[PDB]
């Protein structure tokens, strides 16, 4: 996993999730976190195929997310990389991601990352040091997220140096 084109800018005031919007995200249990966080901010990056049966799937979960989630759709590289250069962390909460790509590439912009103890994400973040692992459950994540909140560039060398591991 390339992780030179990487870097740190800021922790800005946003949270990240890079996913498709696909039931097997579970893009719902992000946006229930940030209809209880309305002093957060989540930009999603992700698109869908148009025409596919997905889209009905994808059309309600922008309808039901609320003020604070933004839907960025597909991006380019220097746009993902300018987004984990400024993110404030990382939050995974998909359930078919086996390899963990997206944390690596946040750790490697020196960023903590909140995320379900599933597949990669398991396999890349170590709880308490480059982020927080945790069930996938919407009272667990906040209070992750608000640790993080407390401490943003808490986790910042551990971070990059994980992210090296790969």
């Amino acid at each position: 996993v390339e992780t030179s084109k990487f870097k740190f800018k800021c922790y800005g005031d946003f949270w990240l999730s890079v996913n498709r919007i696909y039931p097997e995200k579970r893009i719902e249990l992000q946006l229930e976190v940030f209809k209880k966080l309305q002093d957060e901010k989540l930009y999603i990056v992700g698109w869908f195929s148009k025409g596919d049966h997905a889209e009905r799937y994808a059309r309600k979960i922008m309808k039901i997310a609320p003020d604070n989630v933004k839907f960025l759709g597909s991006v380019s590289e220097e746009e993902l990389i300018d987004l984990y250069s400024r993110c404030k962390g990382l939050l995974c909460t998909a359930k078919d991601e086996d390899f963990g790509l997206t944390p690596i590439e946040a750790m490697a912009s020196g960023k903590p990352v909140i995320a379900v103890n599933e597949g990669g994400f398991k396999e890349t973040v170590i709880n308490e040091k480059t982020g927080y692992l945790v069930n996938a459950d919407v009272n667990e994540i906040i209070d992750a997220m608000k640790k993080v909140s407390k401490n943003p560039d808490k986790f910042k060398k551990d971070c990059f140096r994980r992210a090296k591991e790969f």
